[PDB]
């Protein structure tokens, strides 16, 4: 199972769509509280997290920290157009499996998801 | 005890100089085989690694892999002007403690060195 967290509908749909077409059951969330509620209901096997979450209680990096604190075993991959070297290093040090830069190619998204799912329940 | 690995003398001198002035015993190496020889002789407490090592048998990332294989406990920090998000993510996933972008400020270098030395022998 994959949970995609992004404040933009077009990105949630584009990511869930690409992954669903490859045979992965994908759910979406639009902010930190909808993401945490979706994980607390039934933990997915992988989480894709945006960083700049407009109107969210937590940005994607604080959300990564909260997810990794409750579920250290749950792989989390960042997907963001707001990265730089310092931000990507911070994400990996804080527990993210990988960092996908926006704009991404479909095969890169699938390659990373399947690598992370090999490291999941 | 810090080992600085860079193919450029001006960078080896600039990094060893800044760290020596703060009271850290620093040694230098110019390529993968001089770095591995220095480590095998006596393991340092921290290694600073450049990535593009002109004339070296291994680039800095392959050298990071070799160092982390023999000494998983030895902190390694990348210092490079050849980084990007994918390269920095790769370095942290492969065991680097942190990634310092060139050009760097002296206080950033010292801060990162002292954080990594807190995690060393
Ligand atoms: F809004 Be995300 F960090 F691309
Ligand atoms: F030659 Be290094 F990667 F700045
Ligand atoms: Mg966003
Ligand atoms: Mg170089």
């Amino acid at each position: 199972d994959i949970l995609v967290v992004d404040d933009e509908v077009d990105i949630r749909d584009l990511v869930a769509g690409i992954l669903s077409d490859e045979g992965h059951e994908t759910r979406t969330a639009f902010d930190a509280d909808s993401a945490l509620a979706a994980i607390n209901d039934r933990a997915p096997r992988l989480v894709f997290l945006d960083i700049w979450l407009q109107g969210s209680r937590l940005d994607g990096l604080a959300l990564l920290d909260e997810i990794k604190k409750q579920h250290p075993e749950l792989p989390v991959v960042m997907i963001s157009g707001h990265g730089n070297i310092e931000t990507a290093v911070s994400a990996i040090r804080r527990g993210a499996y990988d960092f996908i830069e926006k704009p991404f190619k479909a095969d890169r998204l699938i390659l990373v998801a399947e690598r992370a799912l090999e490291t999941s329940k």
